[PDB]
């Protein structure tokens, strides 16, 4: 539907390896929305009004929803953002979004233009 602007070239990079094997080991609870009655996090939706994640990011570039990189970027930040509201400070999961956020930042930072 088009072929990507340079920098959402760029996003689309960042957001394949975010995906993928390399990150795995912190990256695997942002793969997927929040299950929060699955998990039995009741509270959850009552809390997170916008909530995000790496599935429906990719499903947001493959259908050309983000016009810009910034908006891209946005959603990203948005679902760490979930997590470092919903969750307490040292939780486990919020070690992990550090560390995948700064994977997405030092590599954002290299936005071509
Ligand atoms: C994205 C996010 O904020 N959350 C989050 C989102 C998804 C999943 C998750 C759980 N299970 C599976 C699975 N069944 O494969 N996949 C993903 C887990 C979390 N964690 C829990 C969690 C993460 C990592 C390590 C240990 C645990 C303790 O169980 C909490 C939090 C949550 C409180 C909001």
């Amino acid at each position: 539907m088009g072929k990507l602007s340079e920098q959402l070239k760029h996003c689309n990079g960042i957001l394949k390896e975010l995906l993928s094997k390399k990150h795995a080991a912190y990256a695997w609870p942002f793969y997927k929305p929040v299950d929060a009655s699955a998990l039995g996090l009741h509270d959850y939706h009552d809390i997170i009004k916008h909530p995000m994640d790496l599935s429906t990011v990719k499903r947001k570039m493959e259908n050309r929803d983000y016009r810009d990189a910034q908006e891209f970027a946005a959603d990203v930040r948005l679902m760490f953002s979930n997590c470092y509201k919903y969750n307490p400070p040292d939780h486990d999961v919020v070690a992990m979004a550090r560390k995948l956020q700064d994977v997405f930042e030092f590599r954002y930072a290299k936005m071509p233009d």
